[PDB]
This record gives C-alpha cells, structure tokens and sequence, in this order.
C-alpha cells in the first residue's frame, strides 16, 4: 500500500501510467504486484536518462511505445543500416555506435543479471547494459556507451530511490522481490 503511494511520489505521472499499462497487458494488477509496479517504474526512467545521456537525439527510444510503433523504428532502422533485426524488442538505438542497446536494472549483483539477458537474447549484434541500486554496473564487452558523468547521474539517481526506499522501510521487501 505505501510502495503504491511511493510509486506515485517517487515517479513522474507519464512514467507511472507507462508501468500501469505495461503490467495491465500481462494481467497482473498494479493495486496488489506493487514491487513489480516500482521496478517497472525504475527501468522505464533509466531508459529515458540513458536516452537524454549524450548527443542530442543519439539515441532512439524503443522501451515505453506500444508493440506496433516500437516494431516499426526498429524494421526503419534495420531496413537504412542493416543491422540484424533483432528477436524481441530492445530498449534504444545508438546512432552513434549503430547498434540496439537492452537496459537492465538488477537488485540482485550485475553479473547475475547480464548472464540471464545474455542468454535470454542470443543475437550477438545487440548491446547489453545493467545498473544495480547500488552503483554497480555491468556492459557488453566492458563497453559503457555513455560518459562517465551522466551514467553516475543515473547510478545517484538508482541510490537515492534505493535510499528513499529504506526510509519507509519498502526497500527490504523491494530487494528479495526480484524473479
Ligand atoms: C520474460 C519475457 C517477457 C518480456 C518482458 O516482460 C520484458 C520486456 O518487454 C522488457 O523490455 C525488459 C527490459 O527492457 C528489461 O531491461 C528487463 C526485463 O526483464 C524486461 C522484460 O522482462
Ligand atoms: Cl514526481
Ligand atoms: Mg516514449
Ligand atoms: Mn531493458
């Protein structure tokens, strides 16, 4: 109940009914699953941070669009490079570096994690990235894709919600709810 009411404090409006919509579409109830509503919440922010991270419009957003839009920037983007069109959908587009990028945002350690996506994803072309709440961070071949100054504004930003958390005493429940 105060992990929902976290949620709506914590999280800009567009962010929270982004979640609500996304867990909605697999039938799991905001209301009642809250700790999945606050990862959800967490992950779609990281995205549009990692997203304003660098250049202007270096990176395309994938995350938080609707199936149809989503599939269509990347067949747009695969169809004018050639990069391999991935299996599922990714997170952004680097520009930049051309590649799609998976953000992951783990409670359990960095390794754990990018094991689990490395594996769940195959496609060797696309670019794995997980942040921990702790300031951990794990990248594919050891390549963070942003500068320094802006993945520690994400990583300050993953304390302080890990830190807002504990003052009301959700983290605790938050950290072993993880699957
Ligand atoms: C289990 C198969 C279902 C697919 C799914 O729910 C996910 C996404 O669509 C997604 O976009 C996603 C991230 O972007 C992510 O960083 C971590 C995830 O665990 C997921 C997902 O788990
Ligand atoms: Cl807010
Ligand atoms: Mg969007
Ligand atoms: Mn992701």
């Amino acid at each position: 109940g105060s992990m929902e009411d976290f949620v709506r404090q914590c999280f800009n409006p567009m962010i929270v009914e982004l979640a609500e919509k996304a867990m909605k579409e697999y039938g799991e109830d905001p209301k009642i699953e809250t700790n999945k509503f606050a990862a959800i919440c967490t992950h779609l922010e990281v995205c549009f941070m990692y997203s304003d991270g660098g250049s202007k419009h270096r990176f395309e957003i994938i995350e938080g669009r609707d199936r149809i839009m989503a599939w269509t920037v990347v067949n747009s983007i695969c169809n004018t490079t050639g990069v391999e069109k991935p299996k599922f959908l990714p997170d952004l587009y680097d520009y930049k570096e051309n590649r799609f990028i998976e953000i992951g945002v783990t409670r359990r350690e960095v390794h754990i994690y990018y094991l689990e996506k490395a594996n769940k994803i195959k496609s060797e072309k696309t670019h794995i990235h997980i942040f921990s709440f702790t300031g951990e961070e794990m990248a594919t071949k050891a390549d963070y894709t942003l500068d320094e100054e802006s993945r520690a504004r994400i990583k300050t930003r993953l304390f302080t919600i890990r830190q807002e958390m504990a003052s009301r005493s959700l983290w605790d429940s938050f950290r072993q709810s993880e699957r």
